[PDB]
């Protein structure tokens, strides 16, 4: 899993450099996916896949998917370090 570490206080950006095309790829967080908001800034280029959470502290720590066409990977991604 393409593994990602922030600190609860901080930001959390999720880049990926996977085998997959422009799609669009989708983010999944907790099974659920993520649209643009104003804390969620997406950015899509294909094999290159940035989601942005403003403000990393507990329910922004855990698994997420980067549901690429032929190469979907997930992120384990832990808030942890005080």
């Amino acid at each position: 899993m393409t593994r990602v570490r922030s600190t609860p206080g901080g930001d959390l950006e999720l880049v990926v450099h996977l085998s997959g095309p422009g799609g669009p790829v989708r983010w999944y967080k907790d099974g659920e996916r993520l649209a643009s908001q104003g804390r969620v800034q997406l950015e899509q280029a294909g094999a290159r896949q940035v989601l942005r959470v403003q403000g990393a502290r507990s329910g922004d720590a855990g698994e997420y998917l980067c549901d690429a066409p032929q190469d979907s990977r997930i992120f384990l991604v832990s808030v942890e370090e005080p």
